[PDB]
DNA sequence: GACCACGGCGCC
DNA sequence: GGGCGCCGTGGTC
């Protein structure tokens, strides 16, 4: 039989799937080792792959978007098309690396590009054809995914000022302050040891202060030393109260303050995520190689980081955050009547919650409080018990459970999608969001009922998170192109949030459009309500 | 140097 | 409660 795959010299035909190898693999830090391209029955090695990115129209082909950051990096216009990630991720949200897609789908990821060209090009193939007749996740891969790849590599190459100066000099600032910590810690413990190792605290708290242990950790059984066991805690001894101040800086400063700095990038001046497109099993993006979908914003010193988060001079930044998104969904998955009308009167949850929470007026709320409401309203609809609740509220156990009985007696229809939801994801073996998104959900038919119940909490919020993912999506797709058409720059995605950088002068108006984009993006049953804040900084923008 | 699993914890 | 990614530790190579 004759050879399947043939060698040609490069440049390769127009519409060819190409293959790259990286040096490591976050693009704006890699040096392109191996440049190749397939398509037909040939395969072209680029003699210097550098010099040979300039004579590609588009780049098709496994993990596009990365090659894209890449290019435009070195200064190139070279757009990403068709990604078979992209494809595999839709057919099923577990397909989330090259390896595992390629094993799954026709062949091995290798690490020569001539191979993963032509990889790509029959990954390609027959993950077209296994969407044969998906007419809803065709709709996502054209409409959503493809284009978002393009805005994300965009978006990765921009990166965002930080304040460098200002974080320098906070480190030195909260080092002093984990070390007057650290030291009554040890005052108080008797001796020094490694407060970092949760194993040596293990055994001083309940060894050797004979402190009561309260809770297990999950998968080795030791006895737990996390926030909540010390929350619990911290009447009991003072060292509980420094430990957890402690805890508090050291976790800011190892993982913002003192890395943040050292990432700024010597071309650009500024710091580069990456947006991972086919990492969560619900749809929505991650951020990577640094997470800047976390940065601290709770606490005072949390704020501080926030704050080092900048617009250039003579720019500003442009926040914009969906309200209460996750809760107007469903109100339009699960039509319940009540819900529905919450939203077309105006109302919000988080500050009603709130207000019973702290014993205050709707109008005493605070924002920070409100914030507190949060994780009570998502945690209760996802399923959190009345024990949590009734630790987390220092409220009796009585009352935790008659809050959870009122709110979903307050909302009846919301219990009715939930059977329906696993009812659908038991017998199809998958539940979906609006647009036909899917995450497949096998443990739902579990025997062991702490499984199967971790299954269908999974499965319950998955249509309500991912299809808040899948309007977000949407609405970055639409919108980017207006803002290039104003001068004015797509920085980051935080889930149901977008930080833009705007000229001063049209700062207002980006923020006006942006919010009408997002607004109108795919309305639904209640409005979808954006607020938006503008500022020279990430956290007086909010 | 590197890997991982884990506990723990930052955000959404 | 759900979804993530990064930290340091500990064990290991
Ligand atoms: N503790 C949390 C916080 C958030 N989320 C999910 C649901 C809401 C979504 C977006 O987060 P926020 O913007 O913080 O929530 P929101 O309800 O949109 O609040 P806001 O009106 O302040 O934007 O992420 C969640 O599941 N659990
Ligand atoms: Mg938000
Ligand atoms: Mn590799
Ligand atoms: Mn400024
Ligand atoms: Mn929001
Ligand atoms: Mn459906
Ligand atoms: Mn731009
Ligand atoms: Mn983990």
């Amino acid at each position: 039989s004759p050879k399947a795959l043939e060698e040609a010299p490069w440049p390769p035909p127009e519409g060819a799937f190409v293959g790259f190898v990286l040096s490591r693999k976050e693009p704006m830090w890699a040096d392109l080792l191996a440049l190749a391209a397939a398509r037909g029955g040939r395969v072209h090695r680029a003699p210097e792959p550098y010099k040979a990115l300039r004579d590609l129209k588009e780049a098709r082909g496994l993990l596009a978007k990365d090659l894209s950051v890449l290019a435009l990096r070195e200064g190139l216009g070279l757009p990403p098309g068709d990604d078979p990630m992209l494809l595999a991720y839709l057919l099923d949200p577990s397909n989330t690396t090259p390896e595992g897609v390629a094993r799954r789908y026709g062949g091995e990821w290798t690490e020569e590009a001539g191979e993963r060209a032509a990889l790509s090009e029959r990954l390609f193939a027959n993950l077209w054809g296994r969407l044969e007749g998906e007419e809803r996740l065709l709709w996502l891969y054209r409409e959503v995914e493809r284009p978002l790849s393009a805005v994300l590599a965009h978006m990765e190459a921009t990166g965002v000022r930080l304040d460098v100066a200002y974080l320098r000099a906070l480190s030195l600032e909260v080092a002093e302050e984990i070390a007057r910590l650290e030291a009554e810690v040890f005052r108080l413990a008797g001796h020094p040891f490694n407060l970092n190792s949760r194993d040596q605290l293990e055994r001083v708290l309940f060894d050797e202060l004979g402190l009561p242990a309260i809770g297990k950790t999950e998968k080795t059984g030791k006895r737990s030393t996390s926030a909540a066991v010390l929350e619990a805690l911290r009447e009991a001894h003072p060292i509980v109260e420094k430990i957890l101040q402690y805890r508090e800086l050291t976790k800011l400063k190892s993982t913002y303050i003192d890395p943040l700095p050292d990432l700024i990038h010597p071309r650009t001046g500024r710091l580069h995520t990456r947006f991972n497109q086919t990492a969560t099993a619900t749809g929505r993006l991650s951020s990577s190689d640094p997470n800047l979908q976390n940065i601290p914003v709770r606490t005072p010193l949390g704020q501080r980081i926030r704050r080092a988060f900048i617009a250039e001079e003579g720019w500003l930044l442009v926040a914009l955050d969906y309200s209460q998104i996750e809760l107007r969904v469903l109100a339009h998955l699960s039509g319940d009547e009540n819900l529905i009308r919450v939203f077309q009167e105006g109302r919000d949850i988080h500050t009603e919650t709130a207000s019973w929470m702290f014993g205050v007026p709707r109008e005493a709320v605070d924002p920070l409080m409100r914030r507190a409401a949060k994780t009570i309203n998502f945690g209760v609809l996802y399923g959190m018990s009345a024990h949590r609740l009734s630790q987390e509220l220092a409220i009796p156990y009585e009352e935790a459970q008659a809050f959870i009985e009122r709110y979903f007696q307050s909302f009846p229809k919301v219990r009715a999608w939930l059977e329906k939801t696993l009812e659908e994801g038991r017998r199809r073996g998958y539940v979906e969001t609006l647009f036909g998104r899917r995450r497949y959900v096998p443990d739902l038919e579990a025997r062991v009922k702490s499984v199967r119940e971790a299954a269908e909490r999974m499965a319950f919020n998955m249509p309500v998170q991912g299809t808040a993912a899948d309007l977000m999506k949407l609405a970055m797709v639409k919108l980017f192109p207006r803002l290039e058409e104003m001068g004015a720059r797509m920085l980051l995605q935080v889930h149901d949030e977008l930080v833009l950088e705007a000229p001063k002068e049209r700062a207002e108006a980006v923020a006006r459009l942006a919010k009408e984009v997002m607004e109108g993006v795919y309305p639904l049953a209640v409005p979808l309500e954006v607020e938006v804040g503008i500022g020279e900084d990430w956290l007086s923008a909010k």
